């Protein structure tokens, strides 16, 4: 059994029953008074899926192009966030623990995954800091109690190559002690010049039950990535229009071969301690500790040379940076009736406590022709280092009852936190050291009719530690988000169908501005985000999976001292909308045989706060075949091939500002064998 910290949904296709992303105990999405998305192992894979990030290129509120075909780092906006991001995701219930203010950001890798779990809108409430746009959670692969062996091998253009291998199952003749040990190896050429990704990672996992009351897990998750890929963006002059006539290269290269290297181990051990004490009483203690190395030098395009005509001025920047994090979550639940009334209420204490020393190196190289360049004239000017330890902690107290009567559901939480952050610049020696205690609440109500349809409305709020300081060198207070959600969610009890309708408006407080002439930020900006979002996931028949999403997002400045009081966010799409769908032949000649596609529209986006140009819109089309050749008598081997961005469009994902813009990704196309023992 076990609902506290456990989705415990069923899963069918590409939809799942019950999250816990929400509540950290085990509910059914029906019955949440939140919006939710789940992702399944099965789109993940029918989707070709290579990143989190790329997972939810299917979802609706999400946009997945801030930095383009980039895939160094899952950059995950939500409902119009963009700004920390990096910071959205949550592994097993616990916070990744990145520091987003370094390039020590961690990846997960989609292959260890069983689910991805979207939050949307402030969810401070359950787990402390957090973006107003809503949150990712991955939940990972555990240990089977019956027997798995799978071996996957891919191959692609771009030079992809992967291998991994997903052995599973118990060790013990009683079933209570099993283990789950997954590896993986991967390299890619990208579409840019001169560029390479490599992964290897390893994962053991080990589940003890001490009896039926009682289950210890035991994870590790060891990951190499010895080269970063491409994580560069060129100006928008000549990428959105000509540039003395001729347009940038979608495989151009901005940095120098022999001076671009991205080095990230990434190192994590932890535990999940499940205790049963009555059925009423539940506990719960999720752990994890983290250990990071990132080693950078990059050479990059920064604007156009002022003297040469064809030629980008280019800096360097470079880095080395350990981090170290740990993380624990402790939750007590009661689970009980009072009357009428069914009461599942949770208090919880987590602790974050997170150092990253970081030496920093920065210079001028030389410039960089846009159009046939010449590598190799490799010298830097070096600036002033800039070295930092990073310290931060936060203690959060929570509370939350979700009360259940007649065909009300109902959820209130509440969250006391304590943050403390610290930087120590160890060039110059001095020391930043700030404390604050934040109060977080969550309201929710929803009816449940007897045919599926739950209407709802939630109250939600978030804090997240300011990225900036003021006129005194103090960071300013913690930005804050508040939303008010009204939403409406069906399922008819016979189908494995689901839709559901949010509405949405986000309010964010204390962000950081100041007008143009000062170098001083204020804590007196605002941005309001407000729109609708709608998603669908049916199943026709039991060979045709459908999804469907459609997003409005109305995202405002609605306060700045910039100039820019009134404008709309780059990198935020008004409309977005995607379909994807799935046909598998069950009988008949053509049985074991599988034939997928969708495609996935982005209005225009802007490319700069300052809103003097639009990124155009895009269609993307994708498609895929399977094939189970176990049809035809080698049962546990099934083939499949991919294709993303079908029509090999090239197009700016987005641009950060009016000197980096971003390409997206070119065709990619795969082929998938998997064969389980
Ligand atoms: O370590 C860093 C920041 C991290 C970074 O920049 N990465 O690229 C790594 C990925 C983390 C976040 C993704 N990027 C952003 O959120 C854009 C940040 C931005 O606007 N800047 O100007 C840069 C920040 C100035 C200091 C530069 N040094
Ligand atoms: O140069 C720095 C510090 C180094 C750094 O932060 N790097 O990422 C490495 C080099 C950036 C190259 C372009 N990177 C992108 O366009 C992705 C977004 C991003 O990461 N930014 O930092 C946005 C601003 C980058 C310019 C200002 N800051
Ligand atoms: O304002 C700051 C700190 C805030 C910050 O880092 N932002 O990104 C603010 C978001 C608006 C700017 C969008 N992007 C760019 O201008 C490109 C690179 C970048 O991001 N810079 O900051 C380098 C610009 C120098 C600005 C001075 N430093
Ligand atoms: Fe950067």
């Amino acid at each position: 059994v076990f609902a506290l910290g456990n989705n415990l949904g069923s899963t069918d296709g590409y939809l799942a029953t019950h999250s816990q992303i929400a509540t950290k105990t085990s509910k059914p999405l029906l019955e949440t008074s939140q919006t939710v998305s789940v992702i399944t192992r099965e789109q993940i894979d029918d989707t070709a899926s290579k990143t989190v990030q790329q997972a939810m290129r299917y979802t609706p509120g999400i946009f997945t192009g801030q930095v383009g075909a980039s895939n160094r780092y899952d950059y995950v906006v939500m409902r119009g966030f963009a700004d920390n991001s990096v910071d959205n995701i949550y592994l097993d219930g616990l916070k990744a623990m990145g520091d987003s203010g370094t390039f020590s950001s961690m990846q997960v890798d989609p292959y260890f995954l069983e689910r991805i779990d979207v939050l949307k809108g402030p969810s401070s409430v359950l787990y402390g800091r957090s973006l107003p746009g809503g949150l990712v959670a991955l939940t990972s692969k555990k240990p089977l109690y019956e027997d798995y062996r799978q071996i996957t091998g891919s191959i692609g253009n771009m030079g992809q190559k992967e291998m991994g291998f997903d052995f599973s199952g118990p060790l013990d003749e009683e079933k209570r002690i099993a283990y789950r040990l997954i590896g993986l190896g991967k390299g890619s050429d990208t579409q840019f010049d001169h560029v390479k990704e490599e992964r290897y990672a390893i994962a053991p996992t080990l589940a003890i039950d001490f009896s039926d009351d009682t289950t210890l897990t035991l994870q590790g998750y060891l990951q190499h990535d010895p080269n970063g890929g491409y994580h560069g963006g060129v100006p928008a002059d000549g990428t959105l229009s000509h540039h003395n006539g001729r347009h940038i290269s979608r495989e151009f290269f901005d940095g120098e071969p022999s001076k671009d290297d991205f080095d990230r181990t990434q190192r994590m051990f932890g535990y999940q301690l499940e205790h049963r004490i009555d059925d009423v009483w539940s506990a719960r203690q999720n752990f994890r500790y983290l250990d990071s190395d990132v080693d950078l030098s990059q050479v990059y395009a920064y604007g156009w040379s002022a003297s040469e005509p064809n030629k980008l001025n280019r800096y360097f920047s470079g880095a080395r940076e350990h981090l170290q994090a740990y993380i624990v979550d402790n939750m007590l639940q009661a689970e009980f009736a009072t009357g009428a009334a069914r009461h599942t209420l949770l208090t919880g204490l987590d602790y974050q406590r997170r150092r990253t020393v970081v030496d920093w190196r920065s210079g001028s190289a030389s410039a960089l022709d846009a159009f046939n360049p010449v590598y190799g004239d490799d010298a830097i000017s070096y600036f002033p280092d800039d070295n930092h330890t990073r310290r931060l902690e936060q203690t959060g107290v929570y509370l939350q009852d979700l009360i259940d009567i007649d065909q009300w559901r109902f959820s209130l939480g509440l969250r006391q936190d304590w943050v403390s952050v610290t930087d120590k610049n160890r060039s110059t020696g001095s020391k930043a050291d700030d404390d604050w205690e934040k109060f977080t609440g969550r309201i929710g109500a929803l009816y449940l009719f007897d045919n599926g349809l739950a209407p709802y409305v939630s109250y939600s709020e978030s804090f997240n530690p300011n990225a900036y300081s003021d006129a005194s060198g103090t960071p300013l207070a913690p930005t804050e988000g508040k939303q008010w959600e009204l939403g409406l969610k069906f399922q008819a009890p016979g189908s494995n169908s689901f839709y559901t309708a949010s509405l949405f408006h986000i309010t964010q407080e204390n962000v950081a501005s100041k007008e143009p002439q000062d170098n001083f930020y204020t804590s007196v900006g605002e941005v309001r985000s407000q729109g609708l979002e709608l998603e669908a996931h049916t199943q026709l028949s039991d060979n045709l999976k459908l999804l469907g999403s459609y997003t409005y997002t109305d995202i405002t400045y609605t306060k700045s001292l910039d100039g820019n009081q009134g404008h709309t966010p780059n990198q935020a799409p008004k409309h977005m909308a995607s379909l994807w769908a799935d046909y598998a032949f069950d009988a008949g000649p053509l049985s074991g045989l599988s034939i997928g596609g969708g495609a996935r529209y982005v209005g225009e986006t802007w490319a700069d706060k300052e809103n003097t140009l639009r990124v155009p819109d895009y269609t993307l089309v994708d498609a895929r075949i399977g094939y189970d050749l176990g049809k035809l008598g080698l049962k546990g081997l099934d083939v499949s091939l991919n294709a993303n961005n079908l029509l090999d469009k090239d197009y700016v994902a987005s641009c950060y500002s009016l000197d980096f813009c971003y390409f997206g990704e070119k065709r990619n196309v795969t082929a998938t064998v998997n064969y389980q023992f």
